[PDB]
């Protein structure tokens, strides 16, 4: 096969959670890229380079690097600091390296088997007809996989309007050809579950009952950036988006991956390639976290996602690759920005759409420039 | 024992909700007061007119008549238009004409049973050694007394920070002397939840299974304007609060129950009185709004309810009735709009409990004038 | 000659402004475009008729006929209502009937010469080696060109950086090539001054007594749109800019103008077009308005307005006509908004470059399609 | 005499301006209440430990004696850090050591006589037959006592709806009773006008040509606290008022002494105390800051300020000293700010002026609580 794999993980802690996440990583030949911030301690790169010592074939570029890096790609603005935005440096760095499959990880995400590398190589499997599912509302509630306490919850980034009406909706498994490109691996313990979910029920995942799926063309699920696999050709698609963009006045945060997962998605079906769901899964525990300020982080971000989300499926796309795909996707969401309607779209809800849609081609731009 | 009755209700309709209304209130010979906006057509006069010539009690005061009293009582900008802050006007009115109970209603609640005025009526019985209900964690969640499906939830106004310790609380029932002073009754079908708990299970409250209880002194649970009987002495302290203060930019809404509620309750266990949950019941349809919206609307003062509710067990108050009670309460929660810390405490939030502050005396300064 | 007119005015009032102006524009043979709101009476299309028996060539668009051609060229989001942005479309419906020159005026300016239309014409001349002034310090203050009491004042739109030293910039007329294609007529009573300095002086403009110039590359001085002509070929640069994006949540207004004066001179300068600023000169009689309130709207637009100009000093632009070189600015607008930097520069008035680049593209758009 | 001053600064400079200030105060034995914050450096308590070796009573507390003092006083939140709010601090201090004239000063101030505390005395002389000064509007430009040029300008705080007509009032001197207890001295070089005049004529005061005036009772001009004398029994209606409340969302700043300078006025009037204007006269050169950043911190502050004043003079006070005379005013503040109607008063400008008159309670509390 030899499949190349690197693990990508920003992170402001002092690396303590390299000590269960290497072994996991060290067994498969992976790469992990960590990227601190300037709000990093030094603790973490003196962890890096111990673990390193160890096996790890573990890279922590300094902000003094990332920077040098980003300005001489014209881009020395893109991505902030003192912010997990920082990812996407990790991004750019794994597909100037050349890996095959590019894994996007949180630094509290623990892997819960040894094959956690293995399962996230599908996205490199190459085309081939296999069981696809496919939903008569268009939309697959991935959580419905897990077994939750103590009721059923749908993902964060999941649209609010079709839920009510998603019980009654007819699930469909048929032979069809697909080729997956992205692997969206579930989670234990604390899913990933928006703040409405979390502070009305507090969900706990016992356990993944459900398998794994693959979509067909039109049904969709949000994906995150905590347990999932993009192969090197989607990760142009991939950009985390830039967050703090204010609507109706307050400043949007906690989606920069609900956005992402949704453009790589609908790229992907363009160019004929499905999004897969299910293992590896891993082990998310419970922060704690003020979930009253995560409420107001991610309110002005549901406003829009459900309009936005309905837009993209009436607007055709361009694109022979995932370059020209997502830049096809930043002018539609600009047409989208001024086309929508509702109480929640003020001038400022559509210029956010607008100044997204540069920083996306921002981001393509420094991929071609490598390129 | 000659107990008076009115009924308080503020509607923009048609009218067309006093077809099943008045039969429940026309038996008891309660009178029902009907408070009109300026958004309301010409329809709801002449369906109270025909609901009086069939016996109902029925007063529909308009706008002129309206603000003609409250310039008389030297507060013509306390109560505003285009807003269901109206009902304070019912409230004022329905003090004024001496009735012993005043039930709080809204337009969309409809009686399940023969005796629903009757059982409302327990706010004038007086005191008497009677089962009272205790929590260890000073809260009692009202929806443990009906039948919900898909899974638990708590009322509108809960606060959040006790919900996830709520369920090692110890209730106990202890036989101690009580006076029922307000009297929250229970709703079937669309329970009253925020719109978090809305959003995410969309609770339907199929039956009434746990009784009735009186909460004794420390142990708290908020009280909506929905169906919610009040004792004469306590209404000065019912105050519909003024909606639309902003918090960190954010206009509030939907929460002046949520505060008067509090308000009344807080009063009324400092001279000794209680609080009753239970009967009667009443069926709340699901009505057909943006819950995006109304979550918008409900976080600003769900960002805040948590401290607010925290500071007022510290603060002792002073008072022999419920017009000085609720007066040092205004102070009461001055003091505490600049002790309190947080990150959703911006000047604007502070002075919301200012302005708030000074409405609050505003309306028992005209319950003094009047008296 | 031979040369056409059309003038261009957007209006809500009833129309008694064409007693005064339609003689000068009669008279001369040129076409008056009255573009009404939704919030324009009747009375306006009766005085337009009246005027046309008189022997006006005047046409006044309803607004059903007015979204009824934005639609078929695919923009019918793009000009608001009840806004004097609709003056857009009298800018493009002069340039689809094929005027030559285009004179954008406000319903409160009255000319009050006889060759209003003969001296607007200037921008139809063509090249020729003339007098061209220039200023050390790259700005050039029109008002210094009319007699102000009490004191000197600058006009709208003029960068406050620039201000304290510009009485020691040399001024220097020399004789180059230029080709004048905007001409800014100048104004008594009442000047175009921002609500700053309005405010403080309340400026009164006498007399014209400084002529006429010409700017030379370089040299720059804000355009407004009330007595302001021009040429066919650079319309498609002169698009009123849409206001309303938040500044630091502040919405702002009043300096649509401003920029489409600015972005049609620096387009013009890159074609080695020119400016000219002088007669003929209109009457512009003290208005009934909030100054505060004036105010209140045009700070969101100083507070970025120096830092835009100085970048467009360093952006160089690309384009063989104004088509080009607008569509041109606008993405150099855009790489602006991420290089820029300051207090002012929230991420809301960064995404209003974004936005009005869009919008400028989509005018563009439209004109490309009916051409 | 035997008259004590104390001079109150607060400051976050290094201390430099003591070598210009000392001289002044330690020639005629007064205090100089140095009154530092958070980010007030270590070399400011070394300049005034070097200025007490040379003769100047020069007391600094650090900021961990001023919050042991305003906790004993019950007031730990009412004064705020990393502001210039501080100053009440030194208020309170000297107020508390019994001195019998308080100026207050900023410390970009230095004076230009050998008199300057001399001068600042006349608060301290007594009721007497003297000329006082009445403006037919209502109001007097201090500013003209100036040689200002290049034109008039009106001090920071004057009601710019009185402005076009003041022109047109009447000045008349008259022989009556009067006792001076604010002498608001004046200021060569930068004037203190609002940044509206700032930024249109950059005023440049030349010198004092008008000599003093003593208003009379209806005639007011705005006192601020740069370099302002206090008799100690108008001290507690000096309270500089705390800013940072929003206005349509923009925090106001820079007019804290505009409110207390009219709050101190309007209280001393109703007591039949007067305000002088006048000497002595400071050089206050001029300062390095962004203009368009202190006209974005006033706007909110002139929006409100011509209402508040109107409303102030329809208002009757009660009180027998200026303690009761300023709890009179501030529920004075409250009704006002209920009654007040425009553009400009939304929620959030309402509730400025409600929290304020807590506030202004609280610091009223403190000065009874050491009394
Ligand atoms: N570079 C960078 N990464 C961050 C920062 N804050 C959080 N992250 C990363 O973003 C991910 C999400 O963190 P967080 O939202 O706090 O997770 P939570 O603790 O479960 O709420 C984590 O895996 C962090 O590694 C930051 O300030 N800078
Ligand atoms: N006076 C007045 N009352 C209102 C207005 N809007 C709603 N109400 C009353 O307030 C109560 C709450 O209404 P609403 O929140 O819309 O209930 P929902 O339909 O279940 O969402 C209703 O019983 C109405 O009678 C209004 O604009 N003016
Ligand atoms: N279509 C349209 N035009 C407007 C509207 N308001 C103003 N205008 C036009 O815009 C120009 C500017 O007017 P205005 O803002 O009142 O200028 P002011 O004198 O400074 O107050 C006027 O000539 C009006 O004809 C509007 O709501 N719709
Ligand atoms: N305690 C304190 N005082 C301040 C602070 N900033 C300014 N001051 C004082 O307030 C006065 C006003 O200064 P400033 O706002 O800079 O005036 P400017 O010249 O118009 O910029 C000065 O005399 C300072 O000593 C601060 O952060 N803390």
């Amino acid at each position: 096969r030899d499949i190349s794999t690197a693990v990508v993980v920003t992170t402001i802690s002092d690396g303590g959670f390299l000590d269960r996440l290497a072994p996991a990583l060290r067994d498969a030949g992976a790469r992990l890229i960590v990227i601190p911030d300037r709000n990093t301690g030094p603790a973490l790169f003196a962890a890096c380079e111990r673990h390193r010592r160890l096996g790890l074939d573990v890279v922590c570029p300094s902000v003094a690097e990332q920077q040098d890096l980003l300005e001489r790609l014209a881009v020395p603005d893109l991505i902030p600091y003192h912010s997990d935005n920082r990812r996407n440096v990790g991004y750019l760095m794994a597909w100037m390296e050349g890996f095959d499959v590019i894994v996007s990880m949180d630094d509290d995400n623990l892997p819960t088997t040894d094959d956690f590398v293995e399962r996230h190589q599908v996205v490199c499997q190459g085309p081939r007809t296999q069981p696809v599912t496919a939903s008569s509302d268009g939309w697959f509630n991935n959580c419905a996989l897990l077994e939750v306490e103590p009721t059923e919850v749908f993902p964060r980034g999941f649209p609010f309007h079709a839920r009510p009406a998603h019980a009654q909706a007819r699930t469909s498994v048929c032979e069809r050809p697909a080729d997956v490109r992205i692997n969206a691996g579930l989670w234990l313990g604390d899913p990933d579950v928006d703040a409405i979910t979390r502070l009305a029920v507090r969900p706990n995942a016992l356990a993944h009952s459900g398998g794994s799926v693959v979509l067909a063309e039109g049904t969709w699920c949000p994906v995150n950036s905590q347990n999932t696999a993009v192969h090197r050709d989607a990760l142009p698609a991939y950009y985390f988006l830039r967050m703090g963009q204010p609507v109706d006045g307050v400043p949007m945060e906690r989606f920069g991956d609900i956005f992402s997962g949704y453009f790589v998605q609908v790229c992907a079906q363009h160019l004929g390639h499905a999004v897969r769901f299910g293992d590896p899964v891993v082990e998310h525990p419970r922060n704690e976290h003020d979930l009253l300020d995560d409420l107001h982080k991610e309110v002005p971000a549901v406003r829009l996602l459900d309009d936005i989300l309905d837009h993209l499926r009436d607007h055709p796309l361009e694109g022979g690759d995932y370059l020209e795909t997502y830049e096809s996707l930043s002018y539609a969401l600009q047409e989208i920005a001024e086309r929508v309607n509702g109480r929640a779209w003020s001038p400022d809800a559509r210029a956010f759409l607008h100044r997204s849609a540069h920083l996306m081609r921002s981001w393509t731009g420094a991929l071609r420039t490598v390129a």
